[PDB]
């Protein structure tokens, strides 16, 4: 029944305005800094040099400390529903930073990637190639990286199989891309999303594993996708309140990484997604 929400539903637009003015009051007042991401060993790790993974909740890597490798990457945990660390919220991969996406993936358990752009969207790198193709296995540092298949799910998503393998284990990792999202302004339907978090969760099964959602910053569209799978889950748990706010988990998720649902229109296209999750 709470789904009440859709009962009371420019004013998002106000709504939109009040979240960036209170998340930018939180940054300015509250516990909120980025210490390690500027730290000069780590700015090259940074692929936009204004998106820095706030400290308090920063992704901190110890696979192959032992070997030198840093701990540093640019990533945040976002809290799920029952409060556990349910997603982690990364940057598309540099060429220097392909080994410690891995480590990430490896070191966490991930079983689930979603990608949220394109390699090179309207003649601009925003993520490199992580995955391997058809044939040629990619090697990664001690990572090797196979694939077993790809499929379309619908003209804009694809779910590759792969088989990571590293210090003689290997692993199934599914990747699921995004192949469409517009160089400006959103999907045309929440849909065809819709249908990638659906099968997401499909293929993360039980167990508390994060999943690891990424675009190219890691905020904008990262953000719609990790809101969106927060309130399904809600949703299929019986657990949304009749005093719901979706305005309430968008400034949630900011405080844990930067700029998470990024512009008005992403704002507007999650509310038409929860509008239609809730029929």
């Amino acid at each position: 029944d709470s789904a009440s929400f859709l009962e009371r539903l420019a004013v998002l637009a106000g709504e939109f305005s009040d979240i960036q003015a209170c998340s930018a009051a939180w940054k300015a007042d509250g516990v909120c800094s980025t210490v390690a991401g500027s730290r000069p060993e780590n700015v090259r790790k940074n692929r936009y040099k204004d998106v820095l993974p706030y400290d308090q909740t920063r992704v901190i890597l110890s696979l192959l400390q032992e070997e030198g490798h840093s701990d540093y990457i640019n990533g945040n945990f976002i809290r799920g529903v029952d409060g556990s660390l349910a997603y982690i919220a990364t940057q598309g991969p540099l060429p220097h930073t392909l080994l410690d996406f891995w480590r990430l993936v490896w070191e966490f358990g991930v079983k689930v990637i979603l990608m949220a752009c394109r390699e090179i969207e309207n003649g601009r790198k925003r993520c490199e190639r992580y995955w391997a193709q058809e044939q040629e296995p990619l090697q990664t540092g001690l990572f090797c990286i196979t694939l077993i298949k790809e499929k379309w799910l619908n003209e804009d998503i694809m779910l590759r199989t792969l088989k990571v393998t590293f210090q003689k284990e290997s692993r199934s990792v599914y990747q699921l891309q995004y192949m469409s999202w517009p160089d400006r302004g959103v999907p045309s339907s929440p849909d065809h999303m819709l249908a990638m978090v659906e099968e997401a969760r499909r293929l993360q099964g039980s167990g508390p594993e994060p999943l690891c959602v990424h675009c190219s910053a890691g905020c904008g569209r990262t953000g719609v996708l990790c809101t969106v799978d927060y309130v399904r889950q809600l949703l299929l748990t019986q657990m949304i309140p009749p005093d719901f706010s979706l305005f309430d988990v968008v400034l949630k998720m900011r405080k844990q990484r930067p700029a998470a649902v990024q512009t008005e229109e992403q704002y507007r296209f999650l509310y038409h997604t929860v509008a239609q999750m809730f029929c």
